C-alpha cells in the first residue's frame, strides 16, 4: 500500500548521458549505438538565440567543433546532421551501455520519467505528465537541455522527450527524439503562447481508483452520472471531456474495485463542485492528474 | 525553474540488487563487495511471522539454503550471519558493479530515495522523508522487502534504509543497513504503535523558500515572529518546534531570497492559521515537508 509519484529506475538512461560542447555552449547528449543526439541550439551563442538561422550556424561547424565527453573519455565525431531541432553526431564508438530502446512520440496526457542532467552528469529523476497543451511542468535549470524523458517496458527504454527550453512562464518545452517539438514551440528566445491547458480527466479518475485501492474512500458517494452530464461538469472546470475510449482504459481499475466508471465520475463531479472540504486523498489536497490508468495498475501490482 | 519531488538517479543502486530465496520466501537483497544484505524474515514461513524465534529459525538453515540470484546468474554463498534484523550472506564473488558506498543511520526529518524492487528487479524510484515517528510513507507491495533507501553525494551512495514491513496502518518500517529498526518496531506480524507523528517544520520552511525562488510568492506577508511565538503556533498545529539549529540550516536559503528566517516563519504561521484559501504553492494545496533545506538548494542549484 501507499501511492507515490514514482519514476522508472534511471540506470539504463544514465549510461547513455554524455556532455556536448560546441564553441562556448555545453549541454547534454544522448549516446545510443554510434550516434549522440542533442538539441541543435548547442551551436548558438547568446546573440544567436533571439532568432537563429540554424542552417547557417551549422554550416560554420565541423565534426571537430563538437566536443563529446562520456564521463572522462572523449568521443571521436565522424559526422553531424541536423534533423528538425536535434543534432545527430555520429561517433566512431558504439555506446557499450546502449540499452534496448525505441524512439516514441507520446500523446498529451501520458506520463514519463525525466532524468535531469547537467554537463552530461545525472542529477535527479522525476515523473511527470505531458500536459494537454504539450508543455511539461518540469524542474530544470540552465544546462539541463538535452536531458531526456522516457518510459521502460521490461528491458526496453522508449525515449519520448528531449528537453530544449524553458518558456518565460517557467514551464518546459521540448521535442521527440527526431527533433520535432511537442506543441507550437520553436527553439528561439521569444515569448511563445502555450495555449489553454486542461486537467487530464482519465488520469484523475485513475488516481481516484488508486485512492480506493489504498484505503482513501471518503469521496465515494451514492450517486452515478452519464458521460454527457459529467462532460458538462468537465467543461465548467476545465477538464478534458471523457470519451468511451477513456472509459475502456479505466476498465481494469473498475473491475479491481468493483466501482463502475460512471459511478467514479459522479464522485469526481462532486469533488469538482464541492472541493475537498479540507480533506486529503493520497496525501494531496488537490485532484492529481499525473498518473495514467496504466501507471496506477503498474504501481498497485508491482511490475519490474 | 519548477520544483519536483526529485529522487537521486538509481543506476548505482540498481547494480546492487539481487533476489534472495530461502525455503518458500523470496525477497530482495543488496550485494555490495562480497556480501548480500537482506531482511532476516526471508527465513520465515507465514506460520513463523506471528512471533518468530529468528535464532532458532536460522539454525535450521545452511549456506546452500540461501539462493541468491543477480539477474540470471547464481551467487555461491559461503557464509551467513545475522546482525540485528538483517542477514549478511557472504558470497564468493565481489559485485563488479559495487559503487563507492557508506552505511548511514539517517535522522528523522531527513529525506532519501527509495528504489522499489520485486524479485531482485527494480520497479521504480521515489523520494520520501523519514517521518519524525520513524515510519516512512512509501509505496510498497508484498515482495518489496529488502528494497533500499539511499542518498548520493557525487560518486558515493550512502545507504540509509532497508525495507522490512508494512504496518496494519499502511505505513512502512525498516532498518538501517546494520539491521537496527528505525523506531520502536519489531519484525513480527503484530499491530505496533507508531506513535504521534509531526510535520517537519524546517522542511516546510525550506519548501516555502523554494516557492519564493520559483516565483510563488502570494503567501509572503508584512509580518515577522519570534521563535517563541512561532513555536506556540507549531505546538497547536502539530509541527516540530523550530530551534536555532534549524534557523542556521535555513541560512543559505534566507541569504538567497533575502527573506529572514523569522519573516518566513510569520508567513508559515499565517498559512497554518488561515489555510491556503483555495490557492496552491508549487502545485500543492498543502504544506509540503518532504524537502530538506539541502534538497531545495541542490534542486535549485543543479548538483550532479
Ligand atoms: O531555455 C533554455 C535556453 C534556450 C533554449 C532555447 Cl531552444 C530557446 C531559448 N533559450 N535553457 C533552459 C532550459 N530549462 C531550464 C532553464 C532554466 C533557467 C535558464 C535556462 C533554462
Ligand atoms: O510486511 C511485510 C511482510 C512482513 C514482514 C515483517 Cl518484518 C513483519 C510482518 N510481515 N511485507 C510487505 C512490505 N511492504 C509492503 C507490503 C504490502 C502488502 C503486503 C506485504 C507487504
Amino acid at each position: 500500500s501507499g501511492f507515490r509519484k514514482m519514476a522508472f529506475p534511471s540506470g539504463k538512461v544514465e549510461g547513455c548521458m554524455v556532455q556536448v560542447t560546441c564553441g562556448t555552449t555545453t549541454l547534454n547528449g544522448l549516446w545510443l549505438d554510434d550516434v549522440v543526439y542533442c538539441p541543435r541550439h548547442v551551436i548558438c551563442t547568446s546573440e544567436d538565440m533571439l532568432n537563429p538561422n540554424y542552417e547557417d550556424l551549422l554550416i560554420r561547424k565541423s565534426n571537430h567543433n563538437f566536443l563529446v565527453q562520456a564521463g572522462n573519455v572523449q568521443l571521436r565525431v565522424i559526422g553531424h546532421s541536423m534533423q528538425n531541432c536535434v543534432l545527430k553526431l555520429k561517433v566512431d564508438t558504439a555506446n557499450p551501455k546502449t540499452p534496448k530502446y525505441k524512439f516514441v512520440r507520446i500523446q498529451p496526457g501520458q506520463t514519463f520519467s525525466v532524468l535531469a542532467c547537467y554537463n552530461g552528469s545525472p542529477s535527479g529523476v522525476y515523473q511527470c505528465a505531458m500536459r494537454p497543451n504539450f508543455t511539461i511542468k518540469g524542474s530544470f535549470l540552465n544546462g539541463s537541455c538535452g536531458s531526456v524523458g522516457f518510459n521502460i517496458d521490461y528491458d526496453c527504454v522508449s525515449f519520448c522527450y528531449m528537453h530544449h527550453m524553458e518558456l518565460p512562464t517557467g514551464v518546459h518545452a521540448g521535442t521527440d527524439l527526431e527533433g520535432n517539438f511537442y506543441g507550437p514551440f520553436v527553439d528561439r528566445q521569444t515569448a511563445q503562447a502555450a495555449g489553454t491547458d486542461t486537467t487530464i480527466t482519465v488520469n484523475v479518475l485513475a488516481w481516484l481508483y488508486a485512492a480506493v485501492i489504498n484505503g482513501d474512500r471518503w469521496f465515494l458517494n451514492r450517486f452515478t452520472t452519464t458521460l454527457n452530464d459529467f462532460n458538462l461538469v468537465a467543461m465548467k472546470y476545465n477538464y478534458e471531456p471523457l470519451t468511451q475510449d477513456h472509459v475502456d482504459i479505466l476498465g481494469p481499475l473498475s473491475a479491481q474495485t468493483g466501482i463502475a466508471v460512471l459511478d467514479m465520475c459522479a464522485s469526481l463531479k462532486e469533488l469538482l463542485q464541492n472541493g475537498m472540504n479540507g480533506r486529503t486523498i493520497l496525501g494531496s489536497a488537490l485532484l492529481e492528474d499525473e498518473f495514467t490508468p496504466f501507471d496506477v495498475v503498474r504501481q498497485c501490482s508491482g511490475v519490474t
